[PDB]
C-alpha cells in the first residue's frame, strides 16, 4: 500500500527457537531490505552492504573504494561535524565499522536500542551526502597507509597480493586493495588527478540503491521498522548500475603448471596448491565445492592428511573452495611442510592426486551428501543467537544473493545431492590445470622476483612435464579410504526441565580437596547444548620455564593425537579447548550435551594415560621452537603489549627462558613430566546448559574418577592455591622499557597508568573515565593527529589491579607519541570541566547499558561466570552492583580522580612506558601544547625492577 515499497516479502523462514521476528522487503529504488524486530534487545543495529568493492577501482587509483570508506566517517553534508557520527554512538552505547572486499563495502553499527532512529538516520547520510572535507581527505590519507604498512612485513598479506600479481595482469584481481600514501596521494598529484573529487565521483557511479541491500535490528515492531526504514532509504538514488562480473579467469594457460618459490619473514614451512575453476554460486543449493573440500580437507581416518602425518611431512592440512568474484572460483589445498615435507613437496602433490584419484574411483557418495545436509539442518535449528551488530552486517552481505524469504537458511539448507556438479569439478582437479607455491627460508638469496607492493622475495618456474605427466598417473594408494558415517551426530535434543532448586548463578555444589564444582542449568537460552569448564591446578606447570615448556608440549602432544578422532565430533557441534596456563592445564568442551560426555571421557582418559610417540615428538617440538622464535616478526605493538605484560607480572617467562630452556626437553624427560604434573592436581569447574544437578555431579565424578584411576592424582593444599601478584608503581614514578622490533619499520607503544586494585568504586571511575575519553581520544590521536592506523585507550584489568592504558602503532618515535598522549590529557581535563552535567550524564548511561547488555547466547554467558571464577573474585552479581554505584558518581567525582591518579603533576601517578622502536629507528629518553615531563627511570632488567617494587595484594574473593 506503499510507493516506496515494490514489494513485501513473505514468511521469512527462520528456526523455530529464533523468537526475533522478521519482515522482508524491497524498495521501490531496489535495496533490498530485512527488518528485524527484537522486542528484548538492548542494543539496536543497522547495517548496509554496496556490492561495489576493490575490483571495481579505478586502474590508476588504487585502493579507493577502501579510502572512500574511510571517508564517509568524517562528515555528511546534514552532519557537518566531522566526528559527529563517532561521537553519537560512542554517547549512546553504541560502535560503528565497515571493510571493503573485493565486491562488497560493508557498513554497521549497534546502538542503545533507545537512540536507533537517531543513529539510522546519521547513518543514512553516508548514502545521500557525504561531505569528503578536503581537510579530512589529506589526514586520513595517512591512516589508509598506516593500515598498509602494518600489512607489509605480514606473511599473510605477502601471500594473498603475490597470488594476484602472479595471473593475468590486465584482469581486476590483480588490482591492489589496500592503497597507500603512493597510490593515493603521491601518484595522483603527479598524474595531476583531483582525489578529492574522483572520491565523490566514485561514491556517485557506484554507490546507487539498486546494488545496496539494509537490515535493521531494534525493539520496535515490524511496522514501525518499516515506516522508519522506508523513511530514511527511500531517498537513496538509484543509478542503475550494472554488478560488475568477471567472467574471464584471471589464470589462462600461461599461469598454470607453475610454480612458486616464496621467501617467508617468519619462519614457516608451506605449500599451497591451486586449481582455476567456475564460479560455483548459482549451484549453492548443492553446494558441490563443500562436498569435495569436506572429504579432501577431512583429518579423520583414511583422509589425506591423516597418509601425510604418518610419512611425517604435514601437520595441518586446509582443502576446498575458495572464493574469488562473480565469473571465478579456486579449489586449493594448503598444508604445512616439517622439515622433511619440504624435501617431499613432490612426493605430496602426487599423494594429493591420488586421494583425487581415489574419489572419481569411488564416485559422488549420496550418503555423505545427506549427512551434510543432515549436520547442517541441526546447526541451523540450533544456532546461537548472534549479537546484533555482526547479525545485520553479516545478513545484509547475503541479501544480494538469495531470495528474501530464504536469506537466513540459504547458507545452511542444503536441497538435492548433484552428483553430475560433483564430477564437473572434481574434473578441474588435475595436474594440467595446478598452480604450486612452496613458502620456506630455504629460498633466501635463491629468488629473482619482486612483488610490487609488499616486496615478496620469490622465483616462478614451470612444472616440468615429467613432474605432470608422474602427477597424472596416479596409481590408487591404499592408505586413502573415505571417511566414516560420523558416530557423534547428536540424537536427543531433548531440553531437561528447570529443576525446583535451580539457581540463577553458578551454586557451588561440590568443595572437596580434589576438586571444587560450579553449577548452573540453563535458564535463558534452552538449547540442547552445554559448556564444560575445568580448571586443573598443578604446581609444576609454570615452575620454571623448562616445566612450562614440557606443560605446553605434552598438550599439543596429547591434541596432536586426539585430533582425527575428536574431529569428526567437532564437524558435529561439539568441540574441546586444552591449553596449558600458568596455573597448570585448562579444558573447556562445548557444544550439544548429547554425545558430550563420550568426548570428554576420552580426553581425560587420553590425558592420563598418554603414551608419547617419538617421531610426532621430534616434530611438534621443532614447530614450538619456531613458534617462539617467530614472535619477533610480530607487530611493534603487541610487542609493547607482550612487554608490559611481563614486568608488571610478578613472574614471567620471557619467550627467551622458553626457547633457551627447550633444548633441554628431552624425551625421556617429558614422559618423566607427565605423570609428576598429573600426581597432584586441584580441579575447579563450571558446568553449565542443558544439564541436572546430578548430572553435573556425575560429570566431576568420572574426571576425578578417571584421573585416580589411571594417575593416581591427589589434592592441593588450600595454601598452595595463591595467584600471581602486580608490580606496584610508587607514586610520582615514570618507568620506561625500550626494545626494539627487527621486523617491522613502524614504532610500537603502550602506556600504562596505573590506579590501583579492583573495587566497585575504583572500577567504575576508571570505567567511566574511560568511556568519557574514549572517543575523544581516537579523534584527536588519530582522526586529527595522525599518528597512527592502530590507536587505542581503555582500562588494563591484571591480577586484579587496574589502570588506564594507550595503545599506539606509529611511523613517529615513542617519546614523541608520549608528549602528544599528555598534551591530550591535559586537553580531556578542559573538556571534562566544559562538560555539561548534561553530556555527563549521557556518558553515564552508555556506559551503563554496554555493561548491563545480556548475553545472547551461552558460551557468553558461561564466559561472564568463568571470569569471575579464574579470578577468584567470584562476583556474579557484579553488573548491578557496579551499574548501580556508577550512576552515583559525580562530574566533579570523575575531575578528582583525574587531578588524583591520572593528571601529569597528580600525587598518586603512577606511570610505566614501553617503546618499541621501529627496524631503522634509533634510541632517545624524553598543535596543542605538551607538557613538561620529568625524567623517566629507565629500566634496564627486568628482574631488577620487579624486585625493586613492591607487590599488590590480590582481591579477595566474594
Ligand atoms: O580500517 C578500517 C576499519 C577502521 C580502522 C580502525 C577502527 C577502530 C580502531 C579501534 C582501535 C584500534 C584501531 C582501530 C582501527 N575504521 C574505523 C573507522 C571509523 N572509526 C570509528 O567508528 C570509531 C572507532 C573507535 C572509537 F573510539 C570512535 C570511533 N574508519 N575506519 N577500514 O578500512
Ligand atoms: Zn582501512
Amino acid at each position: 500500500n506503499n510507493p516506496a515499497i515494490k514489494r513485501i516479502g513473505n514468511h521469512i523462514t527462520k528456526s523455530p527457537e529464533d523468537k526475533r521476528e522478521y519482515r522482508g522487503l524491497e524498495l521501490a529504488n531496489g535495496i533490498k531490505v530485512l527488518l528485524i524486530s527484537d522486542p528484548t534487545t538492548d542494543k539496536s543495529s543497522a547495517a548496509l552492504d554496496v556490492h561495489i568493492g576493490s575490483l571495481s577501482d579505478p586502474p590508476n587509483i588504487a585502493g579507493l573504494s577502501h579510502f572512500l570508506q574511510h571517508m564517509l566517517f568524517l562528515g555528511t553534508k546534514k552532519y557537518p561535524k566531522e566526528n559527529e557520527y563517532s561521537q553519537f554512538l560512542s554517547e549512546h552505547a553504541g560502535s560503528s565499522n565497515a571493510f571493503t572486499s573485493g565486491e562488497h563495502t560493508n557498513y554497521y553499527f549497534d546502538v542503545s536500542h533507545e537512540h536507533l532512529e537517531g543513529a539510522l538516520d546519521r547513518f543514512a547520510q553516508f548514502f545521500l551526502s557525504p561531505l569528503f572535507d578536503e581537510s579530512a581527505k589529506d589526514r586520513e590519507v595517512n591512516a589508509v597507509d598506516s593500515e598498509h604498512e602494518k600489512n607489509v612485513m605480514n606473511d599473510a598479506w605477502r601471500l594473498f597480493q603475490l597470488e594476484k600479481a602472479t595471473g593475468n595482469p590486465k584482469h581486476p584481481f590483480s588490482k591492489f586493495g589496500t592503497g597507500n600514501k603512493y597510490t593515493l596521494e603521491t601518484r595522483p598529484n603527479q598524474e595531476g588527478i583531483d582525489v578529492r573529487q574522483e572520491l565523490l565521483k566514485f561514491h556517485s557511479a557506484y554507490y546507487s540503491s539498486n546494488l545496496m541491500a539494509v537490515v535493521v535490528l531494534g525493539r520496535e515492531s515490524l511496522d514501525d521498522l518499516t515506516n522508519l526504514v522506508v523513511k530514511l532509504f527511500s531517498e537513496v538514488e538509484n543509478k542503475n548500475v550494472p554488478l560488475p562480473e568477471f567472467p574471464e579467469h584471471p589464470f589462462q594457460e600461461e599461469h598454470l603448471k607453475q610454480l612458486y618459490k616464496i621467501v617467508p619473514i617468519k619462519d614457516i614451512r608451506n605449500l599451497y596448491v591451486t586449481f582455476p575453476i567456475p564460479d560455483l554460486q548459482k549451484y549453492y543449493k548443492s553446494n558441490p565445492g563443500h562436498y569435495l573440500g569436506h572429504l579432501i580437507g577431512h583429518e579423520g581416518p583414511g583422509s589425506l592428511l591423516s597418509e601425510l602425518k604418518s610419512k611425517g611431512w604435514v601437520n595441518t592440512l586446509v582443502g576446498g573452495q575458495k572464493e574469488g568474484a562473480r565469473g571465478f572460483m579456486f579449489f586449493i589445498i594448503n598444508v604445512d611442510l616439517t622439515e622433511e615435507g619440504l624435501l617431499h613437496v613432490e612426493d605430496i602433490i602426487l599423494h594429493m592426486f591420488q586421494y583425487i584419484q581415489k574419489l572419481r574411483a569411488e564416485g559422488p557418495q549420496e550418503w555423505v551428501f545427506q549427512e551434510l545436509k543432515d549436520l547442517n539442518a541441526v546447526a541451523f535449528r540450533f544456532k546461537d543467537k548472534e549479537r546484533p551488530r555482526g547479525y545485520t552486517s553479516k545478513i545484509a552481505g547475503i541479501l544480494h544473493y538469495y531470495p528474501l524469504e530464504e536469506v537466513l537458511t540459504a547458507e545452511y539448507l542444503l536441497e538435492e545431492f548433484r552428483p553430475d556438479l560433483i564430477e564437473m569439478v572434481l574434473d578441474k582437479l588435475r595436474p594440467e590445470n595446478v598452480r604450486v607455491a612452496i613458502v620456506s627460508k630455504s629460498f633466501e638469496g635463491k629468488t629473482d622476483r619482486t612483488e610490487e607492493w609488499y616486496g615478496t622475495q620469490y622465483k616462478q618456474e614451470a612444472i616440468p612435464d615429467e613432474v605432470i605427466k608422474k602427477w597424472q598417473n596416479a596409481d590408487l594408494n591404499g592408505k586413502f579410504k573415505l571417511p566414516t558415517k560420523n558416530e557423534f551426530i547428536p540424537t536427543n535434543f531433548e531440553i531437561l526441565p528447570l529443576e525446583k532448586e535451580a539457581t540463577p548463578y553458578p551454586a557451588l555444589i561440590k568443595d572437596t580437596a580434589m576438586s571444587k564444582l560450579w553449577f548452573k542449568q540453563d535458564d535463558k537460552f534452552f538449547l540442547p547444548k552445554a559448556n564444560l569448564n575445568f580448571e586443573f591446578f598443578s604446581p609444576f606447570a609454570y615452575v620454571d620455564p623448562l616445566h612450562s615448556n614440557m606443560a605446553y608440549l605434552y598438550l599439543e602432544l596429547l591434541k596432536d593425537s586426539l585430533n582425527e578422532y575428536a574431529y569428526a565430533a567437532e564437524l558435529a557441534g561439539l568441540s574441546y579447548d586444552l591449553q596449558n596456563t600458568i596455573y597448570g592445564m585448562y579444558l573447556s568442551v562445548k557444544g550439544y550435551n548429547d554425545k558430550q560426555p563420550i568426548l570428554l571421557k576420552k580426553i581425560i582418559e587420553k590425558m592420563a594415560t598418554f603414551e608419547i610417540d617419538e617421531k610426532r615428538f621430534e616434530i611438534i617440538k621443532e614447530a614450538y621452537m619456531r613458534s617462539l622464535n617467530n614472535f619477533r616478526a610480530e607487530q611493534p605493538h603487541q610487542h609493547a603489549m607482550y612487554y608490559l605484560r611481563l614486568l608488571m607480572t610478578e613472574v614471567a617467562w620471557t619467550k627467551d627462558e622458553l626457547k633457551e630452556a627447550l633444548d633441554d626437553v628431552t624425551l625421556p624427560r617429558l614422559k618423566a613430566f607427565i605423570p609428576q604434573l598429573l600426581s597432584r592436581l586441584h580441579i575447579e569447574a563450571l558446568l553449565h546448559g542443558n544439564i541436572t544437578k546430578q548430572a553435573a555431579l556425575g560429570i566431576m565424578q568420572m574426571v576425578e574418577d578417571t584421573l585416580i584411576e589411571h594417575a593416581h592424582t591427589k589434592p592441593l593444599l588450600p595454601s598452595q592455591l595463591v595467584r600471581y601478584r602486580e608490580v606496584q608503581l610508587p607514586d610520582r614514578g615514570w618507568f620506561v622499557y625500550q626494545q626494539r622490533n627487527e621486523v617491522h619499520n613502524n614504532s610500537g607503544i603502550e602506556i600504562y597508568y596505573q590506579t590501583d586494585m579492583q573495587s566497585t568504586s575504583e572500577n567504575m571511575f576508571l570505567e567511566l573515565f574511560a568511556q568519557i575519553i574514549s572517543e575523544p581520544a581516537f579523534n584527536t590521536l588519530r582522526t586529527k593527529e595522525q599518528l597512527g592506523y592502530i590507536v587505542f585507550s581503555g582500562p588494563r584489568r591484571a591480577n586484579g589491579i587496574q589502570g588506564l592504558r594507550f595503545i599506539i602503532q606509529s611511523e613517529k618515535p615513542p617519546h614523541y607519541l608520549e608528549s602528544r598522549v599528555e598534551a591530550f590529557l591535559i586537553t580531556m581535563e578542559k573538556s571534562i570541566e566544559d562538560m555539561t552535567e548534561e553530556a555527563f550524564q549521557k556518558h553515564i548511561q552508555a556506559l551503563a547499558i554496554r555493561r548491563l547488555d545480556k548475553p545472547k547466547k551461552l558460551s557468553a554467558e558461561s564466559a561472564k561466570y568463568w571470569g569471575e571464577i579464574i579470578s577468584q573474585q567470584y562476583n556474579f552479581d557484579r553488573d548491578n552492583t557496579e551499574v548501580a554505584y556508577l550512576k552515583t558518581l559525580t562530574k566533579e567525582d570523575i575531575i578528582k580522580f583525574y587531578k588524583e591518579m591520572l593528571a601529569v603533576d597528580a600525587p598518586r601517578r603512577h606511570k610505566v612506558s614501553v617503546h618499541v622502536l621501529a627496524r631503522e629507528m634509533d634510541s632517545n629518553p624524553v598543535l596543542s601544547q605538551a607538557p613538561a615531563l620529568p625524567q623517566p627511570e629507565v629500566i634496564q632488567n627486568m628482574t631488577e625492577f620487579k624486585r625493586g617494587l613492591p607487590l599488590f595484594p590480590l582481591v579477595k574473593p566474594h
